[PDB]
């Protein structure tokens, strides 16, 4: 369900897959901002 | 600060990533970034 740990892990994995492909700074910055948000949501679960 | 040619390369890549992405929040974030880039390109083409 919404905001379940497994859903956040799937979000994070996709952002990492796309960061491996991305080369443009502007696009990488947008992806890294999302990555940071998802990682915080995961860490918040402790 | 922005350059038309560089924004067009960013647009090309955002498009490529959007071919691939499967997760709703990631697709939404990339679509929003694409839209912002397109607005900036329009303004730079006007200013050329």
């Amino acid at each position: 369900s919404h905001m379940a740990s497994e859903e956040l892990q799937k979000d994070l994995e996709e952002v990492k897959v796309l960061l491996e492909k991305a080369t443009r700074k502007r696009v990488r910055d947008a992806l890294t901002a999302e990555k940071s948000k998802i990682e915080t949501e995961i860490k918040n679960k402790m």
